[PDB]
């Protein structure tokens, strides 16, 4: 029938033993003590993510699962750069959910443990599974808050959490379903039914060649996929005329590397080579869900790299909407060749800050893995924001460098005036970002390379095996703050 | 209080059993360079007479193959106590480290800062444009910092997060493991490796594998060894003297 | 304090509910009928191997931990050449043991589930893990039967698993510990405290040379480690003349390839190159253990292979033993060479039959992976007892072929009477069977090919990650029915 996940934390020293949340307290009030009684019976103390269930506590709750915490004032961890408790009570929330999922109750109740957004981000996010293809799948879990004082954060952190799981239900679809099109028509519904302040434009090939993203239509040919380009608008500001926000994002829909063809191993992995849009979008989403009092575009050039008779050639040289020419030695450095394009029309806007997203490098992943996401920027204003924001949601970011160094090494070209590889091996991340500079001349412009962040396997322990959809929460709550 | 360097001394590694490839293994005749750098550091600032006192420590070795090498598996005791699964015995760096950074804590250090040449990772991550450096104090990251902005021999930070310290623990037979559970961040699980092996709350790591040589980006080095980041070293402890 | 695991199978169509084991009958009348209300409060029934944990319902076992046991009446399946019954107990009984594990409890009582061998088998087997060497271990469990009524099944349940968790111990230890030498000393201990009718001779290089086995030494020379030839006797036939049954173990404690060396991906597990002696040496420990009226012998050769300025060449011509010539074309096929002089010296005791086990060949895992071990046998009736024999431990064998099209392949040789490798890259497995025969002239042999059942991940429910020490209760199951 119905479950229910109450927190304890962990024993403080002048303790005499553990304290449960408020509700834990009040549940054990309800049932005389038969909590305190039982949880003693079953032995040692639960600790930071683990759980317990008692049976047949009370008639309303024939489950109840109790997760540990952690200490209750755990709050920005220095060395860790995120804010600890928050942390604590999402890993918690989740491991009770799955529990209860496991057990096969359909609806469940949770203890907003001090701060019922992180607990609803938890619960909501600890469920998640894109399971629309199989014929077996979970029982279908519907949590909700425990108690009735908590509303607006529960609230806030199921919005924040779906917004990611937007993303992550973009990138685990298998390409042959999603495509340019689709990706393009269910955002356009997701965004539509957040809010009617929006415009979305579907672009049509004869569209991004009357504009002369020469470098973008040279990725897409060698498919048989029309390619779009996907255009957002969300007018949140009170003032029409207030400059937009813009945010870009790479959407291959599937990368076979082109003729510089990728190795079979795992290749599956690239349908979320598309990563960089489905962040970006949902994050646009959930701000109009929001309804944040700001302007923002959001472009998405969307395609599929493929190899054929008629695919880009190692050495072709390609024109972008910029003007400047582009020396393709590398067909699977694909995803720089349709951003640069995409930067450049980003230009238009006369935005106040221009941010991109792309699952972009395997050097980024050899670099700093899925611990966090790298960040280049020009903009040490920029960087702060988007560090702060992610202390919060504890979906982090690294900064990493834009350095002339990188620039010498993409710039040095045998027959244009760039280069789509680098001269040498070392520091992939950092020649690429190099190489989206130069289609950047806006003062506060950051590129994210989510490349290593792209999956989950055990790493964030609310987020089960698969398409991770990071970090899109640190890009809502930047736009939230940035609003106020 | 001294202050104390530690410098990884491979004076040639061939990766041992875990053998390396053949192109360009020469270049490991550098594989010494964190013990050349702090060293050099070391001499310059006796020269110039800083009044501090300085510690530095330097394991040296060749870690070749042979029927009597350490075999993937093998499991080691540290001078901690703490054992340690060899699974890659080209990841023989950070073992070295292990016992002369146990070693470094005997001087009650006021700082300990070791360099190594230490993973190919850090090369794919940064390249030969700034040194990376782990660390548990920002105190420590800033100084380092600004002594590289006025030598221009750059550092640039790099994590120290659990998320990378449970990938080494996460071990078969021993308390850690000399390689990841991944592929993935290299340079940030051997940094995790390293920090099973210290306790000191002014530590700091310098990754020196991505600037051991130069072609052309530093204008004013010629074609070869680097002996990067030497000058940042001296001007760190300059700063700290006064 | 103390733990207790219950089992209960699926419910059978004219069943009102699902029917616990005996013991869990008799314990929930002990608690007027508490076990069942709580168990049908907790939901959906239990399944084969799934587990569930109710707190407090007695006092002398404040955690009560239920297994679903499958179909009671589940036998001999003629798909999978298992019994499975035996095989639902087993992995039942693991799940149930490290549940009462994880919440610290040091002791167990087991329900024998209707078969109190598989029931320790699970439970032995299921708790062991190889931490010597850490210093966080997890609590050690003492797990004894619940009742009085099963005693000497629960403890040949416990021998046979106690025999198994002795190779995987062997296997699993780093191979800078289990060097020859220590692997001898450690059986050799093992072998005397099961039974005083036993001799061990941890034979020294001289011997070996004495022997004339060129074909081990030249193995052994490229390390520094010294080498030993393991013969271990076990006189448990009444009649001391009774010609025995000789069993041959490769005993590599370290494969790094030699020079035609190994890639470093994973060669850690390498150290469990001398499973082959491990099995078969822990399988006489336990026949007696069992004191077997059998006569039994066990040969194992020991050393590392690793390169050096001493070690094997690429075409390197040795003699073996028995006067034939061998040319050394690839130096990680050393194993073969090890086993040529030993199973030439295993006819000089004119044995009943002769088996041999080996982690031979890569070839073999990509044939059967870890699902069977592989048989070669010149015997039909040979394979048929240890086939019958597998049916019950579960630790299935499957039949590979011993044909001269195999041997063709290995005695076509351009300076020597046979290649250590065959002319062609397919039927590795077959062709390294092939090369082990042209050392046999024995009627009743069988080489089992035990590469791919080195290690487990998660294929056999009832063993942790790690070395196997597979399949030892099958050698012993065909020692008890032989002597029967
Ligand atoms: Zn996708
Ligand atoms: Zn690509
Ligand atoms: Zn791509
Ligand atoms: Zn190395
Ligand atoms: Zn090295
Ligand atoms: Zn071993
Ligand atoms: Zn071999
Ligand atoms: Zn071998």
């Amino acid at each position: 029938t119905k479950g229910l996940v109450l927190g304890i934390y962990s024993k403080e020293k002048e303790e005499d033993e553990p304290q449960f949340t408020s509700a834990g307290e009040n549940f054990n009030k309800l049932v005389s003590g038969k909590l305190r009684e039982i949880l003693n019976i079953s032995g040692p103390p639960l600790k930071a993510g683990k759980t317990r269930t008692f049976y047949g506590l009370h008639e309303d709750f024939p489950s109840v699962v109790v997760v540990g915490l952690g200490k209750k004032t755990a709050g920005i961890d220095e060395q860790e750069n995120w804010h600890e408790g928050k942390e604590n009570i999402r890993a918690a929330v989740a491991a009770g959910c799955r529990q209860i999922q496991d057990l096969e109750i359909p609806s469940v109740e949770v203890d907003p443990c001090g701060d019922a957004q992180a607990a609803a981000e938890g619960a909501v996010l600890g469920l998640y599974e894109y399971d629309d293809l199989k014929q077996k799948r979970k029982v279908v879990v519907s949590a909700k808050l425990h108690g009735s004082e908590d509303q607006e954060a529960w609230q806030r952190g199921v919005l924040f959490a779906s917004g990611q799981n937007l993303a992550r239900r973009l990138m685990e679809t298998p390409a042959n379903e999603m495509t340019p099109t689709k990706f393009a028509e269910i955002v356009e519904e997701n965004l539509k039914s957040a809010s009617i302040k929006t415009d979305v434009f579907i672009r049509p090939k004869s569209w991004i060649e009357e504009q002369e993203m020469g470098s973008f239509l040279s990725v897409a040919k060698g498919s048989e996929e029309p390619p779009v380009f996907l255009e957002i608008h969300y007018k949140g500001s009170p003032n029409a005329s207030e400059p937009p926000l813009v945010f870009v994002g790479k959407g291959i829909t599937f990368d076979s590397g082109g003729i510089s063809i990728k190795a079979a191993a795992n290749m599956d992995l690239m349908r979320a080579d598309m990563g960089g849009a489905a962040t970006i979008c949902s994050a646009i989403v959930s701000a109009a869900k929001l309804d944040l009092p700001i302007n923002i575009v959001g472009l998405a050039p969307l395609c599929e790299n493929m190899p054929s008779g008629k695919a880009n050639k190692p050495g072709d040289v390609v024109r972008a909407r910029n003007g400047k020419t582009i020396q393709v030695d590398n067909t699977d450095a694909e995803g720089r060749l349709i951003l640069a394009d995409a930067l450049c029309y980003a230009h238009t806007f006369n935005p106040k800050v221009i941010i991109n997203a792309a699952t972009l490098t395997g050097a980024m992943d050899i670099a700093l893995g899925s611990g966090a996401t790298g960040v280049f920027t020009n903009s040490s204003w920029l960087w702060n924001k988007l560090f702060e924001a992610s202390i919060e949601t504890g979906d982090r970011v690294w900064r990493m460098p834009l350095f002339e160094h990188y620039t010498r090494q993409v710039i040095d070209c045998q027959l244009a005036d760039v280069n789509n590889i680098g001269k040498y091996r070392s520091a992939g991340a950092c020649t690429a970002a190099a190489f989206l500079k130069e289609f950047v001349t806006h003062p506060k412009w950051a590129h994210l390379d989510i490349a290593g962040v792209m999956t989950n396997k055990d790493e964030v322990p609310y987020l089960r095996k698969g398409m991770a959809g990071r970090p899109t929460r640190t890009l809502i709550e930047f736009l939230f703050r940035f609003s106020q």
